[PDB]
C-alpha cells in the first residue's frame, strides 16, 4: 500500500481518463464541459491545456500500473479551496487502496498547494462511503437537497469537508 | 442482445455510418446540414465535434462487430426533448436487437442527460415499425400529412412519443 | 391591410426584434441558437446571415410603422417545408391584420419560395388562434403531448399544416 | 409602487462599466479579472455561453439599480447558483424581495430548472430572514468558507425547488 | 429623350435601387449566381465579388439623374464569348419607348467593347409582345423550355432567344 | 448486362480528384469547377477545397464491382427553387461501348427525381453527335432547343441540343 | 517520336525543372509580371498566382516521362483575344526537332480551345535561324523592336512576330 | 574556379549563413535588421523574400559544397549602384577562390541586372584585399575616416568602385 | 537666424515636405523607400512612425512660417553614424539660414543622440556648398565618381565628415 | 583547458526549455512570467526586440553550462546591465571569469557600449571578490533592494568602462 505515487496528468493519460468515465453511467466533464468520446475529451484537452482551475494526479504502484486518479475541480485561489474527487479503476476496486489515496491527495493539497479547505460530494444512498470519508478526517457540513440527478432521480448528498489546519495537527 | 454495447461515436466511426448511408435510399444530415462525401461528413464532424445538440452511438457485439447506430437529435434543454432514430446494419436486421437498442436510448435519455420527453417518426407505410415502438410505449401524438419525400413521392409519417414518468414507472 | 407590406429582415430591424421580445416570456432562438442580450443578438445576426434555414420579414404599413415579424424556420429544401411563425407588436394586436400577414407568409412560401408545406405550433390552451389557422386553410396534423415548457408547465400544442396545391388552388 | 416599475434586462456590453464600478476580487464565467480592459475581454469571449446570465436592473428613469446574476447553470442537473447586488445608493429600500422573485420566475417559468440555490455570509442574518421569507431553506453551514475582511468566515447554503416555488400559494 | 439616357456601371451606392428593384418583382434575386433577400446580404455579395468579371450591370439614368432602370449582363464566358442579358425598367418608367435604346446600349457594349461573339435572354413566352419587341431588335428565338422557372405560382416556359456579334455589327 | 447491374454510383471524394483529372486527358475542352476554370491537378485540389460544402454542383463517381473507376455523373447549376439542373456523364475511354451510359443515365434521373427531389433536369449535346441525341432521346429526353454557335469547340462554334425531361414524367410512367 | 511528346499543365512539382531551366539561360526570370530568382520567391509566387488566367504553362514530356521543356503563355488578354507566347526547350533536347511539334501544340491550344485570335512572339535579332523556323511555322514579322531588352551585357533588338486564329485554322 | 557555380539564396542556406558568422566578430544584418540568433534570421527572412534592396547569392563547387556568398546590398534601381560583398568561408579561404568570385558577382550586376556601379568598403588595415580589388578592376574613391567600429576601435576604410561601362569593355 | 526652430516632425507636416519635392528634380525616399504621391508618403510614414533609423525636423521661424527641412538618415548606433541632409525652402535661400541649421543638426546628432560621425553627399558642380561645409568643420573624405544620376547624367559627389571630437571641442 | 572550450551563442527557441528550468520571479524582456507557455508567448513577442540579448553557454560535447544576459541595453547613454546564470550542476569549476570576460569583449567591442553594471548580493562577497577581480569597481550599496529569501537585502552595483576594459594590459 505504500507503493502508491501521484504523477501530473499528461497527454498520454488521457485514454486511462477515458476509460475511467465510462462504465459510471453519469454525466463526464472536462473544465464544466460534458463529453462522451475520446474525440472530444481531447478537444477539451487542448482547450484547457493552460487553465489551472482543475488540476488531475493520475495513482500509479511499483511497477507503474494505473490504479486510480485524483481530481481537484471549482480551484479557487482566494479561498484556497478545491473539490476533491477519486476514481479507483473497477479491477482494483476493493484491495485498500482507497484510503492511502486519500491521505495522499489531503497531503499533496494542504502542503504542496498550500490550500485551506477541501470538500467533496458522497451520495446519501452510499452510507459506506459517507463512513469512509468520516474515518478520514472529513465531517458534514451541508446535505445537499435533490443536488444531482443520478440513476434516474434526484438524490441529495453530503458536502463533506477537512481544514488545512486540522490534517496539519 | 443483452451483450451488446452503445459506445459514443468517434472520428474512426464515420467511415461506418457513411457506408451506412448507402442501404438507404434517402439524403442524410449532420447538425441539420445534408452531406454526400465522407469529406463533408469530416468536415461537417469537426465543426460540430462539442455541439450538444445532437448524440450519437455506435453498436457493437462483444465480437465487436459494427451493429448499428442510436442517434438523438434536436436535443433541447429547456423544453427537455430531443428526437429518436436508429439504424440497424442490413446484415444483422431481424434479429431481434432493435427493442433492445431502442431501450439502451431511452435508458441514457431519461436516467442519464435527464429528458423528459423522446419522439420519433415512423413512415405510416412501415406499421411493423410502428407497432414495434407501440409495443416499447411510443404511443402516436400525429400523423404528418405529406411531411417528406421518399422514395419519389410525398409520405405520411406517424410522430411517436414517450415521456420520462412513463418509462421510470 | 392591404397597406401592409413584406420586407426581408435587415440589421436595423433587430432592435424590433429585441423588444418583440420584451413581453414575450419564453426562451428566443436565432438559428436555434438562444440569446437574450441585444448584443447577442447582433452578432448572431452577422454570422447566420448567408444562412437559408431561416428567412424573416419585417411588417410595416404605409407610413413605416413597425406591425410584425414573419419567420419561416427549419426550412428543408428536400422536403420542401417550413415552420412557421407569426408575431405581431402589442400595440398593433386586435386590429385584424393576422389574417393578412398569414396569407402574404403563404403567398410567399408558396408562390415564391416554391415550399410544398407549411406548418406551425399552436398552444392548445389558445383555442382562437387554432381556429384563426383554421379559416386560413391550415389543418390539424398532430396534438402534441407536453411539447413545450411554457410560463411554469408543459403544455401541449397542436401541429397544423397547409400544402402548396391547396392553398394555390382556393377560392 | 416603485418596486413594481423596477426591470430586468439581460446585460449588454455597454452595461460593463456599472459592473466594474461595483466592485469598489471578482470573476466573469469562474475566470478571474480587475481591470476594465480584462472584463471586456472576458465578455467578448463569453457572450454566447450559456452556463451563467446576468440581468441588469433599472427603474423607470432609467438608473442603474443592481444585477442579478445565474451561474453555474447545470441543464442536465437543471441547477443554479443566484447572485443579487444592489447599488449602495440605493440599499434599504424594499427592492432585494421583488428582484429575488423575478430571478426565481425567471429561473422557474423560462430555463425550466429544478433547483436554485445561493451562499449567504452567516455574520448577514438579515439577509438569511430575506432569504427564508422568500421560501429559501438552509441545506448546509459551510465552515470557513470564504476569506472575507482578512478572515475566513461561515457561510449558509439555501436553497428552493422549482414544484416549491411554482405552487406556493395552491 | 431616348439619346439623352445614359449607362453608367453600377456603384455601392446603387444596391438599393437594385433591391427596390428586385423586391418589387416577387422573384427570387441573385447576385453572382448566389440567392439573396437581405439587403445586408446583397451588399456583402457585392463586396464578395466587387471585381468579379462574370457578370456586369449598368444602372440607366436620364440627363436629370432620375433612375430609369438596369442593364445586366450574366454568365459571361470569354471562351465561348457569350452572355446572358436582361433589362429591367422601374413601372413608372415602363411604356415610354426606352426599351429599344437600352437593348441597343447592351448590344453596344458587349459587340464593340467586350467582342462577345452572342448575346441570349430568356423571356416568357406569356409575354409575346417582349418576345416581339426583342424580334424586332434581330433576336432569334432558338429554344422553347418548358416549364423552366417557377414564377409567382407556376411553372413557366421561356423563350430562349440570341443574337450575334457578325448580325449586330453589319446592320 | 450483368456487368451493368453491378455499377455504383459514390459521391467524390478528395481520392478522386486524380480519376477527374485522367478524365480531361484526351477531351480537348476547358474544364471547370463550380464554373472556374483550370487545367492542372493542384488547380483542382485547391478549388476543391474551396466548395466542398457549395450545393450547387453533384459529382458521382462510378465503378464496377472490383472497384474499377468506370466514369462521372455531374449535376450542375443545380437551383432549389425552380427545382432544376444540368446534367453530364463521361465514361473512361476503355470502358465506352459496353452499354453503360443507359444505365448510368437512369441513376443519375433516379438520384434527381426520388432523392433531390428536382423537377427537371436538361442537357447539351453537340448536334454533331446524332448518336448521343438518339440515346438521350431513348431514355425520356425531348428537344426543347437548338442553340446556334453556343460553344467554341475543336476550333469552331458549335450548335447544341438543349434536351429535358421532367419529374412526373420519369416517376408516373408505370403509375 | 514528336507524336510522343506530350503537353500538361504545370503543377507545383514542376517548380524545380522551371527554376532550373531559367537559371541556366542568364536572364532575369518573372511570374506573374513579377520578378524571381529565389526558388522561395518563384513558390510564393505560384502560390499567389495559382488561379490567374492571365498565364498559362505546360511542362513537355517524353513517354519515359523525360522532362523536355515548356510552353508559355503570357499577357493572355480576353477583350483583344491576344497572347504572348514562348518555348524553351531543355539544352539537352535542343536540335533533336521537337521544336515545329511543339510550336503546332501551342498554336492548337491557343486557337481551337481557348479561343484566341492573336498569339505572337519575341525573337532575338541575333537568331536569325529562330527567326526561320517561326516563319517556316506560319508566324510574320510584324516589328523590330530596337534595343527592347537587355540581355547578357548589352540592349538588343528583338523581331516580334505573330500569327492570327483564321490563318493557323486554314491551313 | 570553374566548377564555382552561383545560386540565388533559399531558406536551407540560412543555416549556412548562420555558420558564416561564428568566427566574424561583427554585427550580422539581414535587410539593414540586425541578428544574431538563427531563430532571428529565419524570421527576417520570410519578411523579406520579396524585397529587391539586397540579393544574395550562394556559392556552391561541383560536388556542391558550400564555398561562399555574395551579397548586393543597399540596391537602387534609379542611379543604378549597390554594394558588394563577398564571404569565403574559412575552410575554403587561401585557395584563390576570391578572385572568381568577385567577377561572377560583377558578371551578375552588369550583364544581367543591368547595374551601373559596383562598390564595397576594405578596411584600411587589410592591404591584400585592397590591392586584390585593385587587380579585379576596382579603385579607390574614398578614405572613410573612423567609418566603422570593429573589433574594439574605429577604422578607417576604403571605397572601392567599377563601373558597367569598364567592366563589359575590359581585356 | 537665433530665432529659428527645430521641431520633430509630426503628420501634419507632410504636406509641407511633399511640396519640398515639387523644387527638386530628382526622386525622393522615406526609410529608403521611393515615392511620388502623397498618399504614399502618408502610408510610408504611418509605416515607420517609430523606426530609429532616420530623424527629421521641421524648421520654423518665431512667425511659424515653415523654412526647411533637417534630415539625418542611415543613424546606426553600432558605428554611431548618420548621414545628414538639409532643404530650405525657395523662398527662404540665401537669407543665411543654412549655416544655422547645420549648427543645430550637429548639436542634436552630437550632444543628444550621442553620435560620433556625421556625414553628407555635396554634387561636387556645387562648389558654394563644397565651400559652406568647409566652413563648418566637414572635410573631404571621398569623391565619388558617378555616383548619383541627376538632371540627365551621372554625376559626382563630395562625401564630407565631421567628429563628435572636433564638433565638441 | 575546459573554460577554452566553452562557447557562446545566441538564444534560440529550443533553449527556452533550459532557461525555464534554470528557475526551480522570472521576467523577459521586463514582462513578468511563470509558466512555460507564458515565456514561449514573450520569445515570440520580443524576438527582435533589441533592448535585450541572451546567449546560451555550452562545452564542446555540447551540455549546457549556464546563461550571459545583457540587458537594458541602452544606445544613447551605450550602457546595459549584465547577469549570469550557471547551471547548479556546474559550479565551482572555474567557468565565471571565462564568460564574464566574453560578455565583456562582446559589450565592447562589437555593441561599441561604453558602459556595463551589474547588481550583485552583498551577503554574498565571494562574488564581489569575483566580479573586483574583472575590473569592476562599487559605484552603490544599495540599501533593502531586492527581497530575496523573505526579507529585503542589499545589494553592490559595479561596474566597468569601455576603455579600462580594452587598454587593461597596455
Ligand atoms: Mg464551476
Ligand atoms: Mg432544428
Ligand atoms: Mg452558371
Ligand atoms: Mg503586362
Ligand atoms: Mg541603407
Amino acid at each position: 500500500n505504500s507503493q502508491l505515487t501521484l504523477r501530473a496528468l499528461e497527454r498520454g493519460d488521457l485514454r486511462f481518463i477515458h476509460n475511467l468515465n465510462n462504465n459510471r453511467n453519469i454525466m463526464s466533464y472536462w473544465f464544466e464541459e460534458p463529453y462522451e468520446s475520446f474525440d472530444e475529451l481531447e478537444e477539451l484537452y487542448n482547450k484547457h491545456i493552460h487553465d489551472n482551475a482543475e488540476r488531475r494526479f493520475v495513482v500509479e504502484d511499483a511497477q507503474k500500473n494505473l490504479i486510480g486518479l485524483v481530481e481537484l475541480i471549482e480551484i479557487n485561489y482566494i479561498h484556497r479551496s478545491a473539490e476533491f474527487q477519486i476514481i479507483i479503476a473497477p479491477e482494483h476496486q476493493g484491495k485498500g487502496f482507497a484510503r492511502t489515496l486519500i491521505n495522499r491527495a489531503l497531503d499533496y493539497s494542504f502542503t504542496i498547494l498550500n490550500l485551506h479547505k477541501i470538500y467533496l460530494h458522497v451520495a446519501v444512498e452510499n452510507p459506506k462511503a459517507v463512513h469512509l470519508y468520516e474515518e478520514c478526517g472529513f465531517v458534514e457540513e451541508g446535505h445537499l437537497v435533490e443536488e444531482f440527478f443520478i440513476n434516474g432521480r434526484y438524490q441529495d448528498v453530503k458536502r463533506m469537508y477537512i481544514l488545512q489546519s486540522k490534517y496539519l495537527n
